[PDB]
């Protein structure tokens, strides 16, 4: 029921986290100074998302 | 239980929304005409996602 | 209740999947050899996410 649904949703979020990591990687490749804040934010939100994912995986 | 799980999932989606905003911003920086439709779609889906997030936050 | 919440979460994920597709498209436009693995991973995780979304839509 709802449990199977939540597992489905978490897996979708996990797959999208991989896509996000890939697009971030691609953008870094294209920018080749000035991107320091961008890097900082990307790192922080990526770590935040990761922690939430791991917490959900353990919870489920 | 499932309630705590849904809160976890929403937070993960919120963190990923920030990452999406950042990658969009990065791409716009790199493209410097022809991106009018891309801009339109990005704006529409970003607003759509935002509205869904806000609705979920209020609901939870 | 939780059911309406899960529907909200799925829709948010669906909107974010569109944004991901758009940023991927934008990056491909900017890279114009060497991106073969990137392309492979993007395709695989995009298909994975799609399958999870479709499964959730049918389930909900």
């Amino acid at each position: 029921g709802i449990v199977q649904q939540q597992n489905n949703l978490l897996r979708a979020i996990e797959a999208q986290q991989h896509l996000l990591q890939l697009t971030v990687w691609g953008i870094k490749q294209l920018q080749a100074g000035g991107w320091m804040e961008w890097d900082r934010e990307i790192n922080n939100y990526t770590s935040l998302a990761h922690s939430l994912i791991e917490e959900s995986q353990n919870q489920q």
